[PDB]
């Protein structure tokens, strides 16, 4: 019926997905990797983050039930007199693979289904019926690939399907990203379309693409992380106010040297402002992943590499027939996809809570003749494999996703990896390298199209310019959770502190809030090694410090859920 669009390969070893916890983390990836190519539902940063978080605690609980851990325990209980929170019992089933199986299955079923169940309407009604078909071909395709197979009468399998279904009917959040009623409200500091895609057109009917367009001003996910039930965190967290906003309206010098350092370092490759190296393009690019087709978002590559990390620290050898791999990989990508959620909740509640505005327009609207550039224009974030310009991602600056997420993701890996991989203090440099590691963003296949993408032809049969294949090693996650939040600042999308506190990643001089440059101007920043996320600031609305960026609010975050274990946000503490 459909054309199953051409997936480019994956740059990871073959032998990974014999694995099958990998394997439908693995799923869960192209699930995610296709619905951005086709506009399908989960689609963004903080809903793709969700999908996964609910992926792998289906996962978790269906595999821990059937062969129970010493630690830890099941996130949920089986003897929960609160049904919403109750697991099913196995009563006899007893096979981890098919339970893993219906767990992965169902879930991912009722989350990229066409909603049969009336329940659609304003939730995400946008998405064509071949948005649907191409990821039904996905899911069909899984059953068929699963190392060990799918056996769908199996007890094990249809207790997996009881998990999942407890878990999505809890977790689910159908209308989450509903953009119905905001609107920006210009001003100085604040949030509003952004003017190199102030507006885009959209088919008014998306079964009716050719047919006709309507203007469409998007504003990502703005009651999301206010509203959204939270899934491990055990409080809420809050980050300072942002320089020029609130109770820091007077760090003047702070925001003044942030718009020069967003201009010299996140410029437009050809701009004479740009003092950026070709190397630092590169760091941005690589970390990118910003929704383009085939490739998805950044919950996508923080897994890639989370997979990477899981196999070369594994403790057995067979990556097919190890009970002892499967739990570890359970347990492990269950924790790093929880946080990650819980990362994209609280970064998006704050990003809406202070509605900050990104560098392209903070820069363009300065007002002022010798600070602002009226003209800037940003890298941005890289529209691949379109034939699209650069863009800005449509939420407020503070703080990043991005690095919100690798705070979460990365300090997970360390908190879990400490004393497995080497031995470090838990907020100070850690051993976990990784060798061999592309991104998707650079690997010699994705590219800058001359035409519009088409899905019914692999990449490598359109014209473009191909992106350079880079293979990278990383010494450890800190520098992976350092880099990964310094992209965005190369890319010119956010603001330093988006990221961090100034002063935890840039060099001092003898001037207060302006950091060190070289001689062509470029920011010079601290050794990764001596980095430590220490400075914070107030809040206008709350007492106390506070940190600053999302670096130490994802830090923050992992921390939290792995000190508690990975158990359920107390319902009392849910919004309401
Ligand atoms: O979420 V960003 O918030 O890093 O372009």
């Amino acid at each position: 019926s459909v054309t199953p669009i051409p997936l480019p390969k994956i740059d990871e070893p073959e032998e990974y997905n014999t694995n099958y916890i990998l394997f439908w983390n693995h799923v869960g990836l192209e699930l995610n990797r296709v619905t951005h190519t086709v506009g399908g539902p989960l689609t963004g940063p903080p809903l793709s983050a969700r999908a996964l978080g609910m992926l792998h605690l289906a996962i978790h609980d269906a595999y821990f039930s059937i062969c129970p851990p010493t630690d830890f325990t099941t996130f949920l209980s089986p003897d929960t007199e609160n049904a919403a929170y109750r697991l099913p019992s196995p009563n006899g089933a007893n096979d981890a693979r098919q339970a893993v199986a219906g767990a992965a299955l169902k879930m991912l079923s009722s989350l990229y289904m066409k909603p049969v169940e009336q329940p659609n309407p304003n939730p995400g009604a946008n998405i064509s019926d071949n948005a649907y078909a191409q990821l039904g071909l996905v899911l069909d395709r899984s059953v068929l690939e699963a190392p060990g197979g799918v056996d769908r009468e199996s007890a094990s399998f249809m207790f997996g399907e009881d998990v999942a279904d407890v878990f999505f009917a809890l977790l689910n959040d159908p209308r989450g990203a509903s953009q119905e009623g905001y609107n920006p409200t210009p001003g100085r500091y604040k949030f509003d379309d952004e003017p190199t895609h102030p507006v885009v057109l959209i088919p008014v009917d998306p079964n009716n693409p050719n047919g006709p367009k309507m203007p469409f001003r998007q504003y990502h996910a703005p009651f999301y992380g206010k509203t959204t039930k939270r899934f491990a965190t055990q409080s809420e967290h809050f980050l300072a106010d942002p320089p020029g906003l609130r109770s820091n309206a007077d760090e003047t010098a702070e925001y003044d040297d942030a718009v020069r350092v967003a201009i010299a370092m996140g410029g437009a490759q050809a701009l004479n402002s740009t003092k950026r190296s070709p190397w630092q393009t590169a760091q941005g690019l690589y970390w990118a992943y910003d929704g383009s087709n085939l490739i998805g978002t950044p919950p996508r590559f923080y897994n890639q590499i989370v997979r990477r990390i899981a196999v070369t620290y594994k403790k057995e050898e067979d990556l097919a027939n190890s009970e002892v791999n499967n739990a570890d990989f359970a347990r492990l990508f269950a924790l790093v996809d929880v946080a990650c959620t819980d990362a994209g909740i609280f970064s998006w509640k704050e990003k809406w809570e202070f509605e900050f505005w990104r560098p392209l327009s903070g820069v363009r609207d300065d007002g002022r003749p010798d600070h602002g550039d009226p003209f800037w224009l940003t890298l941005g974030a890289p529209a691949t494999n379109t034939n699209d310009i650069p863009f800005k991602p449509p939420f407020p600056a503070y703080p990043s996703g991005h690095a919100t997420f690798g705070g979460a993701v990365f300090q997970m890996v360390r908190r879990y990896y400490n004393g497995r991989v080497g031995t470090w203090k838990d907020d100070e440099p850690d051993n976990i390298a990784i060798d061999m590691m592309i991104s998707e963003e650079l690997n010699g296949v994705n590219r800058d199209l001359r035409q519009p993408y088409d899905p019914t032809a692999p990449i490598e049969d359109q014209p473009g310019i191909v992106r350079t294949r880079i293979v990278r090693h990383f010494d450890s996650a800190w520098e992976l959770m350092f880099e990964n939040a310094i992209s965005r600042i190369f890319l010119g999308v956010h603001w330093r502190f988006d990221a961090a506190a100034a002063r935890d990643i840039l060099i001092p001089t003898t001037t207060k809030d302006v950091y060190a440059v070289d001689n062509n101007g470029a920011t010079v920043f601290q050794n990764v090694e001596d980095i430590r996320y220490t400075t914070r600031g107030t809040r206008e609305d709350e007492e106390g410090l506070f940190p600053i960026g999302g670096v130490p609010l994802g830090i923050e975050i992992a921390d939290e859920i792995f000190n508690n274990g990975l158990k359920p946000t107390p319902p009392e503490i849910q919004p309401m």
